[PDB]
């Protein structure tokens, strides 16, 4: 179960690194940004879930999930969306986009266990 956290926060990719490490992902690279995370997946095809934001520069995470949905590879990757854009015209926008989870920002550390736990359970 390798996988892709992408988010211009450091303090965030902190915590969602160390929950998934709680849940026993401990298989987990990072990005700060859409381009260095649609090198690394364009380069590790064998990514098995991607986690990312929306706002960053550097491509956002939109662009970067219509991206992914595009390539031949990744029709069918997991993709879960961490981002305080909690408004639903966004998580529509997203998941028409291909998101197929979305958790909205912010959380303390037990609820982001809780909701990812929803999703990917632990390894
Ligand atoms: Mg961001
Ligand atoms: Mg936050």
């Amino acid at each position: 179960m390798k996988l892709l956290v992408v988010d211009d926060s450091s303090t965030m990719r902190r915590i969602i690194k160390n929950t998934l490490s709680r849940l026993g992902y401990e298989d987990v690279l990072e990005a700060e940004h859409g381009v260095e995370a649609w090198e690394k997946l364009d380069a590790n095809a064998d990514t098995k879930v991607l986690i990312t934001d929306w706002n960053m520069p550097e491509m956002n995470g939109l662009d970067l999930v219509k991206k992914v949905r595009s390539d031949s590879r990744f029709k069918e990757i997991p993709i879960i969306m961490i981002t305080a854009e909690g408004g639903k015209a966004e998580v529509i926008t997203a998941l028409k986009a291909g998101v197929n989870n979305y958790i909205v920002k912010p959380f303390t550390p037990q609820v982001l266990k809780e909701k990812l736990e929803v999703v990917l359970g632990t390894n």
